[PDB]
């Protein structure tokens, strides 16, 4: 399992938090992933499932097992013809097998190119980008329930998708995914409804637009624009997009009609967190090793040092400000440890 004790953390999360973990094992299969959970119910101690550690903030020691996801294996499971049903296993990485699927000629996953982390993560968090979730592409998973060891099934009503979250999410220790299966098509019509997504793909002139061809442009876009923990530690976004009811969404635009906002089928409004962070003075902000992205707004930053603690702190701060002043409160998108 490669074991190592009181191993650091560092090069396992995208913030750059440097805390320690008490056991560090790699799982390569569901052996291995059993064996992980038989030593830490043998040693006393609770088990942390990671797997890119790009939607981890750690904010202290970790006295647990700590479980990185490894396994590989990508397969086309059935094709029926323009849908195909393909399977993974919950380590493989997401954006290499976004490309495993375009080069098989699948459309489906262009829009969810360039996001970090793992398959098995990704229904855990709903992961979406430019107008996709995981969920308009989700047919099953097999997850083990730790309360008993058993595998079981979940289709994707059972999933509780919403926006950022899921029954995972919700459930953070009890189901540990091991494989995926998302449904892909082929022909299909194409998801531009994000404006500067279609103007690039324009620019461009293909004759006849794919699914490739958007991913190229998103990737472009992305590296563009999103700040990469390679160079400046993050976790993306570190804010959701709030939704308030009509009430709320009448006196916040009569109080500021430069609201940026999403207006959703059930009446209820979706406002632009990065909108609300700009707008209360906190863009480019920065307090000792910690701040606000100079153009991003919704990305907290490790500048360099900084503890899982004063990440955590600044977000705390930025929250109670944003309540305090329209009164909307912003979730985080990353878990916290
Ligand atoms: C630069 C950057 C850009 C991003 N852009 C986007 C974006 O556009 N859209 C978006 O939705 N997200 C985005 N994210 C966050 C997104 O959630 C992650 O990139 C990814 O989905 C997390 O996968 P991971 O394998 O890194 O999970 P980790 O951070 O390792 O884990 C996150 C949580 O899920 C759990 N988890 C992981 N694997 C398993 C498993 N097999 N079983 C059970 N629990 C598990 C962990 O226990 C933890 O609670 C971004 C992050 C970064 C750093
Ligand atoms: C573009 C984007 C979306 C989206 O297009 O919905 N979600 N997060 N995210 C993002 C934002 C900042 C940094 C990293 C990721």
């Amino acid at each position: 399992l490669e074991l190592q004790e009181h191993c650091s953390l560092k090069p396992y999360n995208t913030f750059g938090i440097d805390v320690r973990a008490r056991l560090l094992a790699h799982a390569r299969d569901e052996a291995d992933v059993r064996e992980a959970l038989a030593l830490a119910r043998e040693r006393g101690l609770p088990l942390l499932v990671i797997g890119g550690g790009s939607n981890l903030l750690l904010t202290r020691d970790v006295e647990a097992l700590v479980l990185r996801m490894a396994s590989q294996g990508r397969r086309i499971v059935s094709d029926a013809a323009d849908s195909v049903l393909v399977e993974a296993e919950a380590g493989e990485a997401w954006d290499p097998f976004v490309q495993w699927s375009l080069e098989r000629g699948l459309a489906g996953l262009e829009n969810l190119s360039l996001i970090p982390g793992t398959v098995g993560a990704a229904p855990m968090q709903n992961i979406g980008a430019y107008g996709v979730e995981l969920k308009d592409v989700f047919d099953s998973l097999t997850a083990l329930d730790r309360q008993d060891g058993t595998l079981r099934e979940f289709d994707r009503q059972a999933c509780r998708f919403g926006y950022r979250d899921s029954l995972f999410k919700q459930e953070p220790d009890r189901w540990l995914i091991l494989r995926v299966r998302l449904r892909l098509t082929r022909r299909e019509r194409l998801h531009l409804d994000y404006g500067p997504v279609r103007q690039r793909l324009e620019e461009e002139g293909i004759a006849s637009p794919t699914a490739r061809d958007v991913s190229r442009v998103i990737c472009a876009i992305r590296r563009e624009k999103l700040p990469d923990p390679a160079v400046l530690g993050n976790a993306g976004s570190f804010f959701k997009n709030p939704l308030v009811d009509a009430t709320q969404a009448e006196r916040l635009r009569q109080a500021f009609p430069d609201l940026v906002g999403y207006p959703q089928a059930d009446g209820r409004l979706k406002l632009a967190a990065g909108w609300l962070i700009d707008k209360g003075g906190w863009k480019g902000f920065r307090d000792g090793p910690v701040g606000v992205h100079a153009q991003q707004a919704l990305v907290l930053v490790n500048h360099g040092g900084a503890t899982g603690a004063q990440v955590r702190a600044l977000a705390e701060r930025i929250q109670e400000d944003v309540r305090r002043r329209f009164g909307v409160e912003l979730e985080p998108e990353p878990n916290l440890y």
